[PDB]
RNA sequence: GUCUGAUCAGGCAUUGCCGCGAAGCUACAUCCGCUGGAUUAUGGCUGAACGCCUCUAAGUCAGAAUCCAUGCUAGAACGCGG
């Protein structure tokens, strides 16, 4: 089938081939999309409309997904997104500084566990990560995109996730909170 | 023990006669030794198939001795080539 997927007044979408770009004033975001057969070069002025002929199950897919993706940049260049984890500690002070001063597209975890080292991870694209107000047990991501902003979240969590030592009993973790 | 005439001074000979060191070599001894790339279980990330949902169909990331290259020898098919 076709769907429609309209553009406010100050966004600017522009399909061109499969690169994909929605402009907002947080930030220009790029993906592609482009999937079997489906055109979702039609640009009928305002509507950006993805359009194929075909169905099937795993071609049903990339119809609807192609369509959620640019609503969801819009969201994301317009207002900005806000996934949501905390840093849990058992005994031992967690200690986090981020991307600010030292930082320099990385963030960092010391003292986990009873780490003396450290577990280091950097940060994907122009995300501002907003970690505590004061001193809080919550870090939230927030940028441009949708899919980079979260992807602080799989950058932060799995390079220190609880393998080592038990999940179950130490409960130095930093888990998802939620979506 | 015997010969060189004898004494004597010198030789053969009995495994290097048998008793004790340093050339020449060595250990029971001396010296030395881990770079980049490609990805899996697994966990997530945006988002489906399928009004909700979730790692995959579009889209997109973190990630294992071995894998793989660093380190040393070599008939362009590898001793290059001035």
């Amino acid at each position: 089938t076709e769907q429609q997927i309209e553009v406010p007044e100050g966004v600017t979408v522009s399909i061109k081939s499969r690169i994909v770009k929605v402009v907002g004033p947080r930030g220009t975001l790029t993906k592609n999309l482009k999937h079997i057969d489906v055109t979702f070069t039609k640009v009928n002025n305002q509507l950006i409309k993805v359009a194929v002929h075909n169905g099937g199950r795993k071609h049903v897919a990339a119809l609807r997904t192609v369509k959620s993706l640019v609503d969801n940049m819009i969201t994301g260049v317009t207002k900005g997104y806000k996934y949501k984890m905390r840093y849990v500690y058992a005994h031992f002070p967690i200690n986090v500084n981020i991307v600010e001063k030292d930082g320099a597209k990385f963030i960092e975890v010391r003292n986990f566990l009873g780490d003396k080292k450290i577990r280091n991870v950097p940060v994907r694209d122009g995300v501002t990560i907003e970690f505590s107000t004061n001193v809080k047990d919550e870090i939230v991501l927030s940028g441009n995109s949708v899919e980079d902003v979260s992807q602080n979240a799989a950058d932060l969590q799995q390079i220190c996730r609880v393998r080592n030592k038990d999940i179950r009993k130490f409960l130095d973790g930093i888990y998802v909170s939620h979506k």
